[PDB]
């Protein structure tokens, strides 16, 4: 049969589900969970071989190796190892869309490996062997024989082969199917591999053994007692002999212990499980597990004889907490959490989708060290190392099913449809029965883009029947249905409304009071990332902060799922959907990170490490007033280092340590302050430090930062006064200003700064002419999808309207010889189709002392779309290796992103005031700047500004940063203002109105000098 | 593979449930309900062949019939034809309880045939095959080729044969499994029958057709307006051209008509069904669907092109009603329900589990004959015409799915494991896609005794998403869970509470306020009508009618499944448990219900319709109030028939139109009736008479009665001075009396009357004796499971305590002459081990009138268990066809079971006072009898008596009554005491206490005589 194309059969002879096992024989080894000799891993070199389809696979294989195949290392995607080409599609399915079929041309990977057990497993025990993770289906045979069959790419399957074992060498075949009708319910906007990318192994557990186990704790009013209530389910012969004991560790000490013999309590006219036992054990004043202090204990579970002969024993790591929604609120240990989390798919630029310790303790260290206390696993259950560093660093879990089902139409035909409900229900309970346990997991997720189905109600009171210490939630059908108790939208923004036909994104504020509601909310995704992205993300933390029940949500996402190629020499290169001849595909979407592929952050993750900070700062007069958002640790680990700097000039500073206790507040006075009469503003900045190295962060750490305005005095003296007077040179062609050694030009017909010269060295290389659009931004440009031309998107407004052709017409140019200097005045016009866009007038001043005064005010038509900026650019011949300037800083910040940027005078290498977004477009910005420094200019006023090597033309017409060349000297864009890059989502425009150019008339100075 | 194995394959190549299709290709047709050329009916005769296993099966039945192979018709059970046993069993699984599995030796059926189809069928179109019921799996060939497989033996199993039919002759071939995992499921307390038991038939539908249609009903406050909501679903072909119209008609009358295209509403992000539409009519003052007036209007659902082109077309019948539970009470329509209902299985004493139209159609009338307004589809979906006639005829339903794990330990092993949830929401999701149209269905059920499991939850979820207008039901786990929106409970008694662990059966008066509780309480099953049974019957109704909340119940059960068997003179008698061999076995447990297998009723039923009177009564002086319990109807067929007489004399009588509102009363004053000076009770006796006939009653049916005892006056005249005086004569062995030509003979060794002579004739067989035991009724005795002695059932404490084999110890014997008369004096010990059980005084007057006083004076030792009767018993010489007595009657009748019968002279063949039982027990009773008339014999008094051919001790010793043989004379038992019979459940004594003899002394007296 095609066992692939029936959802009516999603595994054959597959054990059942049960908590992590490692079948310890000796209770000391399982509570310090060292080594398990009957857990064995089979990860290695395995032998395979690739196929077009499942009938091409030829029966001797079942056999013996096929001396084509070759020697891979396994786990791993095949398409990481160049068999096929991985795809990223993300909403419209790989596959035809047909229901339980699939295509004939099955992309089949058949691995093969010989091994042998220890003789004791041939003798006695039931041996099973584990695979957590085959994409995307699986047919399995041991020594020749079939064994069974298993689907869903992200939950273990396991089979029991103590009947298939032979002495010597034992062969297991494993033909992977790439398709399957289980591909349907796998529809995640990610690449779509497959293979074997998870752990194999070899479990070997006695005949009567524990086959699960489930631990819970509830407490009292005040936490002061609890209660661990554990259930244990045995298989095997029962005999009165036998007991199980549960006793509870922290550290080398049992603060608890529970044994009983096995005979449930009576549950119905038959009787009880006479295979089971519950323990329940009193645990005073127990130490709560959180995200701030992940306090565990060990629990472990033994089942042994009355007269003290253990058979086996399985154990866990325990988080005394309890998760409960109250009076619309998402309560841990009795106190209103707020999710400072984040969305992360099991992604590596080499790897593909296979997981390893390293790159997990990696991404966990980078979300703890940039304030994250929480993640989704969109969207599946995850490697089973995850939670289990989630349990021990401290973060919150929203652990998912994998069922996603986004490119059905309607999104819900398949899980409203009862006959899907058995393919779906082993998704969410098998996930539920391997997870339970975690204490790090406070809410189960149903899955993600399915709509909103009958099945999601069926499974919705499932957990809740079988689980009722966590929350249920699922987005899918309106963010707000029977199926959820907590309100989850995706994009939905702070106070714009969206009000799509059945599925609206209110704003979060308005949501929660509609008519009725109660629940909380938590977005399960927003802000997304998409590379120049997160503006507007400070204000989702003032609302958070504001508003009781509105408790946060995850970013989107975590990191970029850029893959890596090499090009004819041997570089490496991000490459992103379409560079593996995938198609269709949706290009970059598949990059929506606060980090690149290889975890090296975007400018965007200090946004949310800045926003997402733990306390909060408030200054009047003296006195610093620190806030904790903490709810359960004291700062125990912090200090405050305040600074006062004039103009980025240090003034005074100093320490101070903070003993804040969660949800109080610290009173900091700070002492007198020299008096600067120097001209100037005063400004304090104070950062807190954890002078501690922590699990998850060094010595020195910074936490948190915040400045604040103090002391201005405004410069009232005049400049020195000009020894000379600069000289003008008339052409009926050119402008000529003269002075010292200095020389600047004018041309006439197009009335732009065509050149300059210090001594006989020219400085420009372009002329210094007016600037209205960018290269367009992820934002900008808006499509989760590589194939619609939207009129919508911003990029296309400025198309239609021809920003990017609009030709200056020139309607003024004239020239005035002053007392001290000469003043060129001009005034253009950028037109299109006889349209006047824009309309700039200026006016340049050169005195005596060699310094160009420029003016300028520009008209927007009030009718044209607002521009992307409204600046000068130019490219100087000068080429630097540094970047000095006084303003928000050191990182790339723009309008509706600058938060956390700081103002003070920061200095760089030229290639860091370049952001290598790997969709190339306007980048490396600074804003709030009033002093810029390169090579031997000098640029003052208050303006935006980005300067690198390469043009906002290249960036605008080159698609992989690979690509971009360095182009000759350097291109500078200075703005006075620029627009809002947005990011409540990537595929509609999201720049807020007060970032929006808007205001039809603008103006802005600025003086470039040498020196 | 071994699909009847694994219950995660339940089917392979199954079509999706749907409701009922005909696929008419003319409206009229579908509006008329007339048959459809498109749907024809494979019913009649087949070639079957029974092996012991499927793998007996020879590989040549797929290409050809087999020479062994008989020819049988089908729909059948194969046992019904004597291939193999049917097996009666309760609880204990028929099979060894190790799921999935099942034995190996598993009786296959083979059933084939060679069927003609028109190519118009396969020129064009889909043609299909509809299985509605196979025991209990299958696996389906078409000429040779595997087309599918299929499980639960209570739902329609559909493939498509499109491309396996050919024009002219075709061959199928249907493998039947009796056993397979879905056996699990299906434990109900029943027959295990096997085979094609239901309708098979053949529906083409074109390639563009109607795959799915719902029907709803909404309505205003007060119901004077409603909406039709039909939401239709297509397969195939989808254009703009098509179409679907929905029309309303009421008889020939349209009443509402809507046409629209395809495309329902946006449901989501990625748009709404375009494969669907919902129509939308409006209907003013629409007539009201009840039990009461089945009020039903016709949906046709036309599937057609914009231009008039009628594709096919499918329809229902239509009830508007509305079902609600508000405030604690399930309404209809507004108005809260009165439950009369009753569990009824599908069982034919010759066809075993096959339905057929007629059986159907007769136990309907009989039902509501007998003032039953709802039944229970115990335990599965029933045959699909049922619901049909319920709508027509109207009849509550309570449709339940297919799922019974009674036998399993604890209950509910397999229902709280994740791991069958598949084939569970099977039975469950595919029940309500068949029914939901069917107005008679008012409530769905989860199954029946399979505990309480987490999938109950998610099914019960599912039910109220897809189907909000029914309210969901389920017993199992305690009757009030989680599962359940009504309080269900299973023989939960009135006043009695039994606190069982876990699931503990309250008195339903006080289940209704248990702190927190608010649902209504309807019995699932209540009022066990094993054998003589229904003692306390009407207790349950006096609750139902004083307690809002208490809405009443379904009786269990409707028919004895007793089979009938032949024996070697070729005559039928009805067989049990265990009589075909079957063992294990539940013997007489199976047979429950009111009426025999052959609907014969059981005496009971006149009680259950006595109780279930749809009007009360209430007398004040001349003044009859009159209480209509109808809830939407006038009393518009109904007449008021009085009569008073004197002791069965009539002396007036009349008519009275009833004119009663609905919950209304009407007071009607009886003229002056008359007042005689003779002695006597006057009763009165109202009938409420039907003068027209309906659909399911003829002409003058009487639907309720009532009796009041009016004047009574009292005889004080004294009876004429005798002539003459008895004659004694003295020996010592005896005391005779002789008066005229009569004569009596009292035995001074037994102490007991051993003789009398009317004339010269003998009169006794047997002495007159005491007799404190009966032969053990089904409650007496008491064992679901023949497999279970108990010491706590009445009929083990009678013989523990040596009731049966006490005998009479003679104390004293005297005999005295009167001035007018001969006393004769006795006093008698029954003992055993040494223990006095009881002592009976007596003494007998034998006047000059010929008529003797007896005068009976018993004592009952307070320690010894209850007796179950205080009298006398002999048996007569004399065999009279005619039993004519004044007194309750004239049906059977016992204690806490007469409140049916009325007092009045009845006059029946001896016959009809013996009730035939099929197991053998004390029958035939009737209370409150002043006067008793056999043959030459009178009996005057106060007494209770049975009278017949056969003796306490054969009906004790018996097993079935075709076992019975007429003993010489007449055996007659007069008791001054009679204990009560019970019923609430026939497994631990029901008889409630003001129904045992406990007074410990008793007293009663007999005058016999010569009439
Ligand atoms: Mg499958
Ligand atoms: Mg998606
Ligand atoms: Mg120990
Ligand atoms: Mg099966
Ligand atoms: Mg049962
Ligand atoms: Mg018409
Ligand atoms: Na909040
Ligand atoms: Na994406
Ligand atoms: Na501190
Ligand atoms: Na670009
Ligand atoms: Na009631
Ligand atoms: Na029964
Ligand atoms: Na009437």
């Amino acid at each position: 049969r095609r066992d692939w194309e029936n959802p009516g059969v999603t595994q054959l002879n597959r054990l059942a589900a049960h908590p992590p096992f490692a079948s310890w024989r000796n209770s000391e080894e399982a509570r310090t969970d060292r080594p398990s000799q009957q857990l064995r891993s089979l990860n290695g070199e395995w032998r395979f071989a690739w196929f077009p389809a499942p009938e091409a696979v030829p029966e001797s294989w079942l056999e013996c190796d096929l001396p084509e195949a070759d020697t891979v290392v396994v786990p791993s995607n095949w398409q990481m190892h160049g068999y096929d080409a991985p795809i990223y599609t993300n909403v419209t399915y790989p596959i035809t869309v047909n229901p339980p079929f699939v295509p004939t041309e099955n992309p089949t990977g058949c691995y093969s490996l010989t091994f042998n057990v220890d003789e004791s497993w041939l003798q006695e025990g039931q041996t099973r062997i584990i695979f957590d993770g085959v994409n995307s289906a699986f047919h399995l045979w041991c020594n020749g024989r079939w064994v069974g069959y298993g689907q869903d790419s992200r939950l273990p399957s396991e089979f029991d082969l103590s009947a298939f074992l032979r002495a010597g060498e034992n062969r297991l075949a494993v033909m992977v199917l790439r398709w399957s009708d289980g591909s349907y319910l796998e529809d995640q906007d990610m690449w779509r591999m497959s293979g074997i990318f998870r752990d194999v192994s070899l479990l070997h557990k006695p005949t009567t053994q524990i086959s699960d186990f489930h631990v819970a704790t509830r407490f009292n009013d005040d936490f002061s007692r609890a209660v661990l209530e554990a259930e244990v389910q045995m298989c095997g012969e029962l005999r009165d002999y036998l007991r199980v004991t549960v006793s509870l560790w922290q550290g080398e000490t049992q603060v608890a212990s529970g044994t009983a013999p096995f005979g449930g309590e009576i549950i119905d006219e038959r009787g009880g499980y006479a295979d089971r036992v519950t323990l329940r054990l009193n645990v005073e004043n127990p130490k709560l597990w959180s995200a701030e202090i992940p306090n565990l204990y060990r629990a472990v579970v033994e089942l042994h004889t009355a007269d003290g002969t253990l058979i086996e024993a399985e154990a866990c790591d325990v988080g005394f907490r309890e998760v409960r929604i109250e009076n619309g609120l998402l309560l841990l240990n009795g106190k209103p959490l707020l999710i400072r989390g984040v969305n992360r798919h099991e992604h590596h630029p080499l790897h593909g989708q296979v997981m390893d310790e390293q790159t997990m303790v990696q991404d966990i260290l980078l979300m703890k060290q940039n304030n994250f206390n929480a993640v989704r696993c969109s969207h599946y259950p995850n490697h089973p190392l995850w939670y289990t560093l989630c349990d021990r660093y401290g973060l919150y879990v929203v652990d998912e099913a994998n069922i996603e089902t986004h490119g059905m139409v309607p999104m819900n035909r398949l899980t409203d449809d009862p006959r899907w409900l058995p393919a779906m229900s082993e998704r969410v309970t098998r996930m539920v029965q391997r997870d339970r346990n975690h204490p790090s997991v406070i809410i189960w997720s149903l899955g993600n883009e399915s709509g909103h189905g009958a099945n999601h109600d069926a499974l919705y009171r499932w957990i809740k029947s079988v689980d009722p210490s966590r929350p249920v939630q699922y987005e899918g059908g309106g963010a707000d249905t029977t199926a959820t108790d907590i309100i989850c939208p995706m994009y939905a923004r702070v106070d714009e409304d969206q009000p799509f036909p059945a599925v609206p994104k209110w704003s979060i504020k308005k949501w929660l009071s509609l008519p009725g509601e109660t629940r909380p909310l938590i977005l399960c995704e927003y802000a997304h990332a998409m590379g120049n992205s997160l503006g507007g993300f400070a204000k989702y933390w003032q609302a958070f902060r504001q508003y009781p029940r509105l408790q946060g949500g995850f970013v989107w996402d975590w990191v970029d799922q850029s893959l890596i190629k090499y090009d004819e020499n041997g570089n490496p290169w991000s490459a992103y959907g379409g560079d593996f001849g995938d198609t269709p595909n949706d290009a970059q979407f598949c990059m929506n990170g606060l980090v690149f592929a290889d975890r090296t952050p975007h400018p965007a993750l200090t946004e949310a490490k800045h926003q997402q900070q733990f306390f909060q700062f408030r200054l009047s007069g003296q006195t610093i007033e620190v806030t904790s958002e903490y709810l359960f640790r004291h700062s125990d680990n912090e200090l405050l280092h305040w600074m006062v700097a004039l103009d980025g000039k240090p003034l005074a500073s100093g320490e101070v340590p903070l003993d804040v206790a969660p949800q109080g507040k610290q009173l900091i006075e700070l002492p007198e302050l020299p008096q600067p009469e120097s001209a100037g503003q005063l400004w304090l900045t104070v950062r807190v430090v954890q002078p501690n190295a922590t699990a998850w962060s060094e010595a020195g750490h910074i936490s948190a930062w915040q400045q604040w305005r103090l002391a201005e005095n405004l410069s009232v003296t005049l400049p020195a006064a000009s020894h000379a007077i600069p000289h003008l040179t008339t052409s009926e062609m050119d402008f000529c200003i003269e002075l010292g050694n200095k020389r600047w030009q004018f041309n006439r017909q197009s009335g732009f700064l065509s050149q300059m010269w210090i001594g006989d060295k020219k400085q420009l290389l372009t002329p210094l002419r007016d600037q209205f659009t960018r290269a367009p931004l992820d934002n900008d440009i808006g499509v989760s999808e590589a194939t619609r031309i939207d009129p919508n998107a911003w990029v296309e407004r400025w198309k239609a309207a021809g920003h990017y052709q609009a030709e200056a017409a020139l309607l003024q140019c004239t020239a005035d010889t002053l007392a001290d200097a000469v003043l060129i005045t001009t005034a253009h016009a950028w037109q299109h189709q006889g349209k006047t866009l824009f309309i700039s007038r200026k006016t340049y001043r050169i005195d005596g002392s060699g310094q160009m005064a420029i003016t300028v005010d520009v008209e927007v038509a009030s009718d044209t779309p607002h521009p992307a900026r409204i600046g000068l650019n130019c490219q100087l011949a000068q080429v630097a290796e540094r970047v000095n300037w006084l303003g928000l800083g050191p990182q790339e910040n723009y309008p509706d992103r600058l938060t956390a940027a700081c103002f003070d005078r920061w200095d760089l290498p030229l290639s860091d005031m370049y952001t290598p977004y790997v969709f190339p477009s306007e980048n490396g910005l600074r804003c709030g700047t009033r002093e810029l420094n390169y090579g031997p200019h000098q640029w003052r006023g208050d303006f935006q500004f980005n300067i690198s090597r390469y043009s906002q033309q290249q960036l605008m017409e080159t698609s992989h940063r690979h690509l971009l060349h360095a182009e000759e000297g350097t291109w500078l864009n200075i703005d006075g203002f620029h627009m809002g890059i947005g990011g409540d989502d990537s595929w509609s425009p999201s720049v807020s109105a007060e970032f929006q150019l808007s205001a039809g008339r603008y103006h802005y100075q600025l003086v470039w000098c040498q020196k």
